[PDB]
């Protein structure tokens, strides 16, 4: 409509959007049922044992956010997670945004600082960025940031357990010894690739239209490319989609919900309209052993 959403109201909307796709009757070997197992256990995991030792209302978790699929479903949750744990369970405490953390740099994708900076107003995200021309570890980057906000104990991240190093992660442990320190909020950690499919599907927000064009894990421009195994081509097996019940049946908004598009940056269109080879979308892939492919050959 004619405002942005404020942060109840986006808040209360990723309530009600979860708490439909729990309320979808789904068969106990399929991939809806798999995912509302994963919603429980992420929604056990805040707020059970995480919102009940850390605020998330005064800047003692920071939320890190990079626009990616991942970190968009765990944002969704997080904040369906905040309207539960204050509104619907009463629990013991206006916030008008979101403390967020983006580690920014000069080789992300135009069409993700785009997303971030888009969704960051429809979520009421109070962005951080780090600095994108400055060379420096992720490690330097979140040091400042503890500089700049020393209230911060915790950072959620939305890292799941098929990622590089993700094999022995655990949903709230400390830093390693050469990061800032502070606890890391890993509550995705149990979805897989489909997982995050069904429910950003359902959830009807906008998505980083990279994965649109056959994307399914943003890295740096020059690393990333489509996945070669959503290539399109005469003479294999066609791909079928496992989600055209959630696209179809996905969550309907109002004049104060609905979204504007956020459409994919020209100079990121140019690349891959040049690519001679045309892609299904991300959501066409299910295997999570493929889900970094599209990376560029390296020795
Ligand atoms: C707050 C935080 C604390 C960390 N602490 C440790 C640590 O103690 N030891 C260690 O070995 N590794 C640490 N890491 C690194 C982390 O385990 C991943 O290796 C890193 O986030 C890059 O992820 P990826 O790109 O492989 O995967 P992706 O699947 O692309 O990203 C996984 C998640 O990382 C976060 N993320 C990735 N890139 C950014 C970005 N540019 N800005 C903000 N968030 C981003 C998002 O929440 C995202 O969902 C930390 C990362 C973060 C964000
Ligand atoms: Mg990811
Ligand atoms: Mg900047
Ligand atoms: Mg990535």
């Amino acid at each position: 409509g004619a405002m942005v959403m404020r942060l109840g109201d986006a808040a209360e909307l990723c309530y009600n959007l979860t708490s439909s796709y729990l309320q979808i009757a789904a068969e106990s070997d399929s991939i809806i049922a798999q995912t509302q197992r994963a919603i429980n256990t992420t929604k056990s995991i805040l707020i059970n044992e995480t919102f009940p030792k850390w605020s998330p209302l005064n800047g003692e978790i920071s939320f890190s956010y990079n626009g990616g699929k991942d970190c968009q479903v765990l944002l969704l949750l997080y904040l369906s997670c905040l309207w539960e744990y204050y509104i619907v369970k009463l629990s013991q405490s206006p916030l008008t945004k979101l403390p967020t953390v983006f580690i920014d740099h000069d080789d992300t994708f135009k069409t993700l600082e785009n997303f971030i900076e888009e969704t960051s107003l429809r979520y009421s995200l109070s962005l951080y960025e780090s600095d994108r021309d400055k060379c420096e570890t992720m490690a330097e980057a979140f040091e400042t940031f503890l500089q700049v906000f020393p209230e911060t104990k915790a950072i959620v991240i939305g890292i799941r357990h098929t990622d590089p190093f993700g094999e022995h992660l655990k949903p709230i442990q400390k830093t390693d010894a050469n990061w800032p320190d502070f606890y890391r909020l890993q509550p995705l950690l149990h979805w897989n690739l489909a997982n995050i499919w069904s429910f950003l599907l359902y959830s009807n927000e906008p998505i980083c239209e990279l994965y649109r064009y056959g994307f399914t894990s943003l890295g740096n421009v020059e690393e990333t490319l489509p996945n070669p195994h959503l290539r399109k081509d005469k003479n294999s097996t066609p791909l079928k989609l496992n989600f055209e019940w959630e696209i179809e049946n996905r969550y309907k908004h109002n004049e104060v919900t609905k979204a504007e598009p956020i459409p994919i940056a020209d100079e990121d269109l140019v690349k891959i309209e040049n690519l001679h080879e045309d892609y299904y979308p991300g959501w066409y892939l299910v295997d999570d052993k493929l889900e970094r492919a599209g990376r560029i050959k390296k020795k």
